[PDB]
């Protein structure tokens, strides 16, 4: 008995996933009270059922997170059988350690504990910022890579001896994976010091493909593109998974040298970003639908990592 | 080693409490990242100390709640000794049961579990909506009544044989307590059916004192005042503790028959409400300061319930 | 695989519930050792089954509570699948908070923690003293109102413009619900001060119906009846759900002015009470049987709250 | 800050322990409500203090156990620092396993879980039935042997080449320890089959000393004494620690051949037993007082096991 | 969906159990990394299945224990349904209490907590050293006696009025059970003091059968055999369940007077022990296979304790 | 009351740390029983004390881990106050996620759960393989970098325009940190594909400094050195923190082109490795002693990250 429920964060993606599964979204009234508190009511029998909740913890981050945990609590007191939380974009994931024992929280661990507390049985995400966040839960966590869609889109560009560049030091593993998949090309890395940006590798007269896991303000992306072009690269393409686009992202992308920015749909786009002419969107609904189908049927999930 | 920390919800109240304790607020940078996520950094040694955090979970409710739990987590990983959360207004407290086994959450229990999960050792609140929320925690919870301040203000009005009215059926216990304290006067109750409001009791030619625990939209308050005046009451005064004032509260209070509305300061007032000429504010900083002082010194807290 | 087990508290009610479900009580030897310790032995295979235990925590309260938790432990180590505890009368429910931070326990929370500790999966009660006790558990709790049976009995009295009276301030919500159900009549409330009892409302020349959730000693009930009659009420009927009848209840009811006392059967009656001529009993076996049937079949429980 | 509190089970022993510590019992009102429910109120400040509760879980077993857990809960919500439960006789300790996977509970584990749930920090008992019950807790458990007092009393009898006999197979380890302490004498064991009792060892013309951990009904004790005398033993003395004396114990001991029965005071004696001329009582107040003193002062507890 | 997995401790026994169940061992690669750390990989779909893991915690004890807990963790994150751990020999079981409050651990409780932590749902062992270790878990534990096989082997010896002897005081209960089963014969006990060994009972001119639960170094066994022969016993046979055989066991058994040593196969034998001519092995694969079959089918396990 | 205890893994390091703190190691007998099981006995009063246990989880990994958890359990049942585990080398840390949802365990999370289960209050490690393992605990974890000692040793080599190389893609962050500290030099990275090793960066005619966190078999290190020399580098130095040196490490290092290998002392060296002429050891005893001193005195730990 598979039922899908959606919050207010990604309703359109939840509709696409439901369409690809040939079912319909379950009836739940998820809204706000007068003072801003989350209101949830489940409007159908869920006893013994296998429930999936689809909601990214994107901006407004805290309201979306509260919607998620409150729906899980309402479902779990209504005697639901098993609850899987599909969270295409896992928010607060960049706060995953205390560097130099600074007096900061590990907020990803706090969110994982909240989800375990209200009674989630399984989590399914796309492109976690740190893969060790799989260990912040006591439940199985399936971290699905978004690279098949992006790679299928890259191979339709007919680049002239492309080189894969990671905009920073934290993206090197993902850049290397993409470089191996993209006919096993070269790789270069942007290193930032003091300000001045150094490039480790040769980018002279080649098409450069920047790959990252998110675009928040476009700062690192735009700066790396400027560095690549001023060391003589023909074209630069940016390829990310999570389109956060916060702050001054629209102006940063508009006044940039990036020829094309391609993102997935784990977060809905705003109006100013949709108005931009060089920002294009791929869809992850098929991949998420197949993962949900495999989880619901006691099937192996390893087939989801094939290209 | 008593240290006080404040969030962004009630900073001015935290300053008044610190002033009455002749100390200063501890240094912590509590803010937002670019995308709306809570940022916390403790900027001083808290090892082994006795920490108090002062923050109401008022609107914006979810951001304030996340600030609170994230500060508790950061303090607890920095090896703080004991953490007391002073929460003058406990949000989400109106969702405390499932009526008729409706498929709703018990969100107050969820919030209590989150606070117990991040490592709170003690909670101190003012005028909980339901006193049974004391049982939603495994830690001691001190629910301090705000009625001493309000009563001290009522006794300075020189009312002509006043009668204490509860605007609804849920406020009868608080109304009875106030009526006993206010020279042991009469009590009347507003009952709403179908629309039409019935008054149980005699209110003809008497000064009426409405008492409640919050004013959210002013709906029940304004309607009860209209009923009281159209059954012939001389003057009506409204006395509440938590000034939520959400939605159309300013217009409802402006176009009403209530002569004076008196509230406490557990939630900061907006500009439109401060502009109103018949809304007046009392302060709870002395009572909270004395409660914090008694908790810090291993002293009996029962003296806080004296009039 | 539905199996019913019964303790020693309410065996006759368990038999009626079994009869209405067309099954038989499971074989378990629940008794006492020589020194008063609870002895439990399950005498049949319960592996993977869906178990229901029917036992009120009525007097002797502590022996009944220990029987319940010990049966749950024996069933859970015998590899039972799911255990539902049907507790028609939830004892210790009047101790649900600490008033004025008095150094008392919250014993309802202690009992809820014990039940969660031995491994109960679901609780089903009738007319909880405080509905917030639903939040003292981490499991679903279904609090079924006994008002349908009592209302069906009230409507067969043909009262002359009846008025519904709550004997104290804590029963106002239940009295209001009954008043709405009983053709939407008036409501009056007994208020006790200092001794002297005040009645808020008009009771002159009307049939009065006192409604409460329990009758423990009959003190409040008898006193309220005396007040109602000495302000001129024609007849007084008392309507309760839980017949505790402790202490001097028999003498208090015998030497009273109440014309008829009607109770449910969540607690068995003693001999002295059955000898009384004006105490009558209704049965809840049909309602509990239907609730058990709906829980066992993954059906919606909301239909149980219909009149 | 050492404070002692006592329940209703062993108040006189608690007074003796307080006298030997030159302090007084703390003020707490522990009683019953009208219907038999436990009532507890702490009447003094216990914040930060080191609390000891002295109460055996003797008959009436369940009321005493509930008093204990309810006092612990009331103390723990009043912000007590550390709570030690001194339980001279640990009830329900004979139910410590499931023999042949019988569908019975392990009730000692249930009691240990309840004590850990309400927040006990340390347990101190005398002569546990099974020493592995130390492993049923997550807190330190100090199981103090009562054999020093009993041995000091045995050595004042001037027996003629005594032999130490265990009445059953479960008491062999304790009998061997006593035999080693009692000038390293011989040991014999009673074995019961089918009825007929076999004695392994030689008891002809010797003074026999039966040692056990409890006397519940006197069945095994009286039967073993009869067997010993009908295989020709001069005198038989019975030496136990816990005087349960339930059921027909008074008649069994009166119509027996045991010359003298000596017990400790972990359970108060009834009137019929005190009337018996050959039942004598030793006291454990000094040993328990010294153990409490050593626990309170961060001193080594190993000195308590010296003879 | 019953699947069997085996570790490296008892692979041959796991094969025999699989053969008697007419299935095959599941595919899992359990090995060591270069530095000695346990490596585990499950090579098949286990989603929703009912898993059994067969592995004794025998020498090397800590590597076997780590293999077990690591396999349980890998299975539980792969979404296995229910995990039963068949542990024919439970290691660390001799450390089950703190005698005289010595500063030692209770290591059996630590192992039980680890197994409960990684997510074991049920434990099945053979001949636990202390039966109270059943209470160290929160899950059902089935402690199956190995005495049927040993008794079936004893009855094929045609002994001349045999007597059953326990080599020490801790084995008396097991010796008594065997003596009752073996046509209800006599029993004698070895008592060790100061060195000198005393025998309680008559062993002159009888065949002696020593029964124990393990043979670790053969010290107690060889010494008891010497004592029995030097008080004139015709033949001595040793009967144990767990063949640990550590240290100098081979030399102790070779230079001994025991005519025949019979053991079960809960631990594999070494080469030096297999070379011995008077050490013989029985098999427990049929009994364990039937217990696994009964657990998998929701059948009563009590039939396993029949002779 | 600071007490230090040591296991058998790193006794000599524990002695150096004790010497720098001007105290002595506490008395505890930590050994093995006959069959290989861990034996622990604490031989002094530890009640209320602040305990530190110094032991790396190095090879033999599982015995060392069991020693650690068993000592923690023995200390915690002896009523120790606070227990800090100093684990200079955290074993099993390389298994920190499930790549592509492979059916493997996350063994670092299992070890963290075991340590939290037995009652550790704080962990202090050196150079964790993944810094997110800080989030696998609920207690504070201080991950101290070993780079100050290594950098102080590098600056005493007088290299000719050195370049810092990371032998693999996982070491890039550490290599970048060292490069910034080492007068802000260049950085190059070894990339391995299919076999063939690519170097991103220019290493022609420069002194190369390989930095890693461990040396297990020397495979990556020796291969990277060969690649660097066959692209023309003058000298190659290897700088690591944890000297695991397992398998064929001695032969790999002997038949290599690395001029000098410098390691810390978090793991003791074997004889074959000490015989090597180009392997040199630094000490971390001063840094660990200062960290222990700061933890014991409620001082800020951030001063430990200064160069
Ligand atoms: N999109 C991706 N595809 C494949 N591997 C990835 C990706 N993103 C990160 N990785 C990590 O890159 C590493 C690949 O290792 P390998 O299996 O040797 O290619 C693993 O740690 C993966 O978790
Ligand atoms: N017998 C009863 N029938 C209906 N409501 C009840 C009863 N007893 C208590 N209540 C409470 O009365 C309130 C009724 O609210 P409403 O839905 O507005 O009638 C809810 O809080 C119910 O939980
Ligand atoms: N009164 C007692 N005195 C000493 N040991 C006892 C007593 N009762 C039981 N025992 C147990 O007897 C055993 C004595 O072992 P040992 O130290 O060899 O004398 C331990 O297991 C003790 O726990
Ligand atoms: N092999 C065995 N067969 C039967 N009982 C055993 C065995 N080993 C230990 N026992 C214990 O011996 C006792 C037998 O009690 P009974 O049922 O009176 O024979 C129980 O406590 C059993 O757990
Ligand atoms: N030895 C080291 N010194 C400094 N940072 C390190 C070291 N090893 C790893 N790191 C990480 O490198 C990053 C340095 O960031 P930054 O503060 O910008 O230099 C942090 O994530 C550190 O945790
Ligand atoms: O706003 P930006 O910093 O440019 O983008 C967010 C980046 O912060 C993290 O490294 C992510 O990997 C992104 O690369
Ligand atoms: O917006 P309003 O409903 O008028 O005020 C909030 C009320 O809702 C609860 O009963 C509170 O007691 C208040 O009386
Ligand atoms: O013995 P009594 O106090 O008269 O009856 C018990 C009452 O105590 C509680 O308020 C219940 O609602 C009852 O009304
Ligand atoms: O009433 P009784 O059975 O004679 O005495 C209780 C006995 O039950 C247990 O074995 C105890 O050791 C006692 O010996
Ligand atoms: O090496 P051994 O001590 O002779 O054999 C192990 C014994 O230790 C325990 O009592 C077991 O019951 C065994 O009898
Ligand atoms: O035996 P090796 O693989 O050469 O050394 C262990 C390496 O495995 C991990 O990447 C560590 O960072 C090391 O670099
Ligand atoms: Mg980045
Ligand atoms: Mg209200
Ligand atoms: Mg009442
Ligand atoms: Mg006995
Ligand atoms: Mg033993
Ligand atoms: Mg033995
Ligand atoms: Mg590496």
């Amino acid at each position: 008995d598979m039922k899908l429920f959606a919050g207010n964060a990604t309703p359109e993606l939840a509709q696409r996933i439901a369409n690809r599964l040939y079912t319909s979204l379950g009836d739940a009234a998820v809204g706000r009270f007068s003072d801003g508190e989350v209101s949830v009511q489940i409007n159908e029998n869920v006893r013994g059922g296998d429930i999936f909740i689809i909601q990214s913890t994107c901006a407004p981050t805290n309201d979306n997170l509260m919607e998620l945990v409150v729906m899980v609590d309402a479902l779990r007191r209504a005697s639901a059988g098993r609850i899987t939380a599909v969270i295409p974009y896992f928010g607060y994931a960049r706060q995953d350690r205390r560097v130099r024992s600074a007096r900061v929280p590990i907020t990803a661990k706090v969110v994982a504990d909240f989800l375990s507390s209200v009674g989630v049985d399984r989590v399914l995400t796309v492109d976690l910022h740190a893969e060790q966040i799989q260990g912040f839960f006591d439940v199985p966590v399936d971290n699905v890579f978004g690279s098949p869609i992006l790679l299928e889109d890259m191979l339709q560009l007919n680049l002239d001896n492309p080189i894969v560049v990671s905009p920073d030091i934290g993206g090197v593993v993902r850049a290397r994976a993409i470089a191996k998949l993209l006919n096993d090309t070269d790789m270069a890395i942007i290193d930032k010091r003091r300000q001045v940006m150094h490039i480790i590798g040769d980018v002279a007269g080649r098409d450069c493909v920047l790959v990252d896991d998110m675009i928040d303000t476009g700062g690192t992306l735009c700066k790396a593109a400027e560095a690549l072009k001023e060391r003589g690269a023909k074209r630069v393409f940016a390829y990310a998974t999570h389109p956060i686009f916060s702050g001054n992202a629209a102006n940063n992308l508009r006044n940039s040298v990036i020829d094309e920015v391609v993102v997935c749909d784990t977060i809905p786009l705003s109006d100013e970003i949709k108005s931009l002419p060089n920002v294009r969107t791929l869809t992850l609904s098929g991949m998420l639908a197949e993962a949900i189908r495999r989880i619901s049927n006691e099937e192996s999930i390893s087939a989801m990592f094939e290209h």
